[PDB]
């Protein structure tokens, strides 16, 4: 559903069970952003001398994964423009509506919550991941199908795309929490250096799974034009996969061979060591934490990534 | 009664506004840099940041400051920012395909990239205001952006609906229109830094004189030309959004609620229904909800001195009952 008040209920059982199986450790995807709030939250809350979660940590857990639950909803948003006739039929077949009332609601629900946790750093740095989505999100069809893109315009795209409200997220815990510019900045890092690793491994899933479907690969982001990161190494390499993408893939079955050539290519290795890095640069962003069953879990959440496609 | 004899005594302060609106959006982006200048560049009024600086001013004067300050030119940008926004998303949720003589945004780039552009601006407004420093103002925002949608869901919700209330209504507008001119003016008063009394007159001050360009622009759906409009008359009943009027009809022509539940699935029949809603009282009905609306704007103003801009503020009130628009 696109409920505000089912999704607050679900990250709060969510939560509920993540915090019991951290407290019997002591001291030894909607799910994700609220649980690196939480983490994020804990391990700095005990740095500051808290005793418990303040409201601000609570609801900022909340609002992370109502702005990335709307940045979907919108997102998927049916491109209507050419039609001349029959609009108000394709969304009505759609629930365009619903799709937009329901994101703006989440959108301003988020917000509210936001204003009213009073920080104005944080308010700050939210809004800006928001318009960065949006913008971001507005020219992404304009780069489908472009052998042009460099890694590190790669990254930033998934930075904006991804990468930026998860640090934007662990960054605030720790402002919440009232520790030291240094250690927020640390907590920012793992935050966007994991939101990397994540993207990055989600592409060459995306990558590797559609090397072995039986059907078509009609889905995947290399078919669509979405270059990832295993293809931008390869495409350093491989002169005919460059072509065969400008191509669209028009020849029959020259999607396949653009799958073979990526493969060929060790880009998917070169892909791996990218996560990798950028996981490590997460992990080392965590020491200046002291250990605890909350900091153990964050440097785990890297690792379980990177086993992902190990 | 000219728009630009109305707004002379602050004639310096919009032009300043409307040189800057442009660059507010951004220069990197230049599909969202284009559907930027299609709304801004349409043609509006620009009441709601000419009510800010009269606001920013006469209450500027009564605390003793200077001159404006630039959280006060910066708040008159913001609430045409999210203004335009809220256009951006109404004309998406209405499917309308104009907006003074020139396309919609989606209509031009498609619903995704509209309902993108309306995101990045409520964004936008809501970054530069927390860049004002103002944490009450940015409380007070945040609802507004928040009522929106509540009265864009309430709206979807009850099309064609012919039970809505008058007070339903007048939520509605509030949520629509009001809510972000109540909280304009309210704010223009905080960034002056005058009493929290002298505050919340200005919020009323808003909020009726918003629920009274609100029902005037009802009524005028009805009452002027179809190219007056661009859209043809009628065209909120056409959509299954009732305003006063038809709610005021509803009372006298129950054949009314027959071909509105029908959703006008025969022939004229949309021409039947605007005829009863002359036939009836309900435009005359409409314009005194609007006077009463526009008395208590008035009523609120008189918490600030004598001043060329409490006059102003106080014509507002008599241009829109006047107004032809």
């Amino acid at each position: 559903s696109h409920m505000s008040v089912s999704s607050l209920l679900e990250v709060v059982a969510d939560d509920l069970l993540k915090l019991n199986n951290n407290l019997k450790s002591l001291v030894g995807g909607k799910r994700l952003r609220p649980a690196l709030v939480f983490l994020v939250s804990r391990a700095t809350a005990e740095l500051a001398g808290l005793l418990e979660l303040t409201t601000e940590h609570q609801r900022l857990a909340e609002i992370i994964e109502m702005i990335h639950t709307a940045s979907l909803i919108h997102d998927d948003v049916i491109d209507d423009s050419g039609m001349r006739r029959g609009k108000e039929t394709i969304h009505q077949l759609y629930g365009t509506r619903v799709a937009v009332l329901a994101g703006d609601f989440m959108f301003a629900q988020s917000s509210w919550f936001l204003a009213n946790l009073e920080n104005i750093e944080v308010i700050k740095l939210i809004s800006q991941v928001i318009k960065d989505f949006a913008s971001g999100e507005i020219k992404q069809a304009s780069t489908l199908f472009d052998c042009d893109i460099t890694l590190d315009d790669y990254l930033l795209k998934s930075y904006y795309k991804t990468a930026s409200l998860i640090a934007a997220s662990t960054r605030s815990a720790a402002i919440f929490s009232g520790v030291s510019t240094a250690i927020c900045e640390q907590m920012y890092e793992y935050g966007r250096n994991l939101g990397l690793s994540f993207q990055v491994v989600d592409d060459i899933l995306d990558f590797t799974q559609s090397a072995e479907q039986l059907g078509k690969p009609a889905g995947s982001d290399l078919a669509k034009g979405n270059l990832t990161a295993p293809v931008i190494f390869a495409l350093q390499d491989e002169p005919q996969l460059r072509e065969i993408i400008d191509s669209e893939f028009s020849e029959t079955n020259s999607l396949a061979t653009a799958i073979e050539l990526v493969h060929r290519s060790g880009g998917i290795k070169r892909a791996h060591e990218l996560a990798r890095e950028k996981g490590e640069i997460a992990i080392q962003s965590l020491q200046c934490l002291p250990r605890s069953e909350f900091r153990s879990t964050l440097e785990n959440m890297v690792k379980y990534n990177l086993e992902r496609i190990d």
